């Protein structure tokens, strides 16, 4: 059987206290009858209200970024501060932070290693841009990204790691990933993990699809062998997210 | 007389729920007999707790950073999110963000302009490094930083602007800034604001000192004509911060 699935909401830099409370109320009233870990990654500001008001036992809260240590880093939030706040999940290496906020493969890898060392479950993001895919460089780009992460982990650390594959090449470019394309990318990742880390690790690793997913297409995506759930963007701010959760049966 | 002073606590990337709760209780218990605006700039994570627990009527709460607009910017917090969260003050362009997190003069200027346009009070940070000061380039660097900010503002906008001068050249470099050196920098800034914006704006602009401020040296720094308060770092995490507040007369 496939490993336990994950349905993660990446709210990105969005939400009002009122609009997000509506979503949390919906989640609290949702019947989830199978084993799936649901994750709500809100902005730092909204963690207080999500921690307080989420009552559904299958949900955990998550941060969308951090730096490794507390200190003289005005504007940033550290892993120790998040752990003290009760936050045990984190999304790291998102394509938007790789593109906009200076996160090289090695900076992402050090953040993931610090987060694992600090007791987080880590959703580590990798994926290639349209420039990189159109020039036939999916494999070099994606394997280089996960290899950089792997160099700062030991085998036992992968129990705390989740990989999200972002098809950045299909992000607002009008291009679209088929489920077969997503499976092929996930299969590439799992093959590397099996060979470099171990077949035992690869067998239980969650690889989440981080492309455009909605209530309509989620079930078809999840039926691919190497898809273990989702890191959802825009649909995670919509009632639609419930359908993405139930699609991981 | 000098304009209303500001005593701003930049907690930076620091704090536990317990440690900040105890610090807030001390601030709540503090009697402040003179007219001064106190500011607590916490991490994004701690804004809810600070909103709940900080009750001293001479204190307001500030963020330490933001981006201009909500949207697909994973890990970041936007001005509309902060305004929905009841946060109306913000520190922008801190030397640590100019150093580590890609904030050029122009990026700082655009963030300040968006914050003013969104109704924030803005503590906008400028200041030169050791290499810049020793190269004779204090004036060129600091006035170029504030010029980039100023070119996006109309005269009326300066009612919402506070300048913080950071002597980065004395921040863990083995150098110490004297009250006379602080005065010289503040006078330089005010003179430029007078010449380029207006004598009326310059007369009432708060220019805060953002170097090493503690309970000892605060009083001698505030005695200078053109020092209007402090953006306090390490000492703002300590009881010592109340003495810095009381040194603003």
């Amino acid at each position: 059987s496939k490993p336990q699935p994950i349905a993660a909401a990446n709210w990105k830099c969005n939400g009002s206290q009122q609009s997000l409370s509506e979503l949390i109320d919906l989640f609290n009233s949702t019947s989830i009858n199978h084993d799936v870990q649901c994750v709500v990654a809100s902005t730092f500001v909204h963690l207080a209200m999500t921690k307080e008001r989420l009552s559904h036992p299958k949900f955990v809260i998550a941060a969308q970024n951090a730096i490794a240590k507390s200190g003289a880093f005005t504007g940033e939030v550290s892993l120790p501060i998040l752990k003290d706040f009760g936050v045990n999940w984190i999304v790291l290496g998102h394509s938007e932070r790789r593109a906009y906020y200076g996160e090289t493969n090695e900076i992402v890898a050090d953040k993931v290693a610090a987060a694992v060392a600090s007791g987080f479950m880590v959703i580590a993001c990798i994926g290639e841009t349209l420039q990189e895919r159109e020039s036939g460089r999916t494999a070099v780009v994606v394997l280089t990204q996960i290899a950089a992460i792997a160099k700062k982990l030991k085998k036992a650390d992968w129990a705390k790691v989740v990989i999200a594959y972002e098809p950045v090449w299909a992000a607002g470019t009008g291009k679209v990933a088929t489920p077969q394309q997503a499976q092929e990318a996930h299969a590439l990742i799992r093959s590397w993990v099996s060979s470099k880390i171990g077949a035992d690790v690869a067998g239980e690793l969650r690889i989440l699809y981080g492309g455009s997913v909605n209530g309509k297409n989620a079930r078809t995506l999840y039926q691919q062998r190497d898809v273990n759930g989702f890191l959802v963007g825009g649909a995670s701010l919509k009632p639609e997210f419930v359908d993405i959760i139930k699609a991981t049966q």
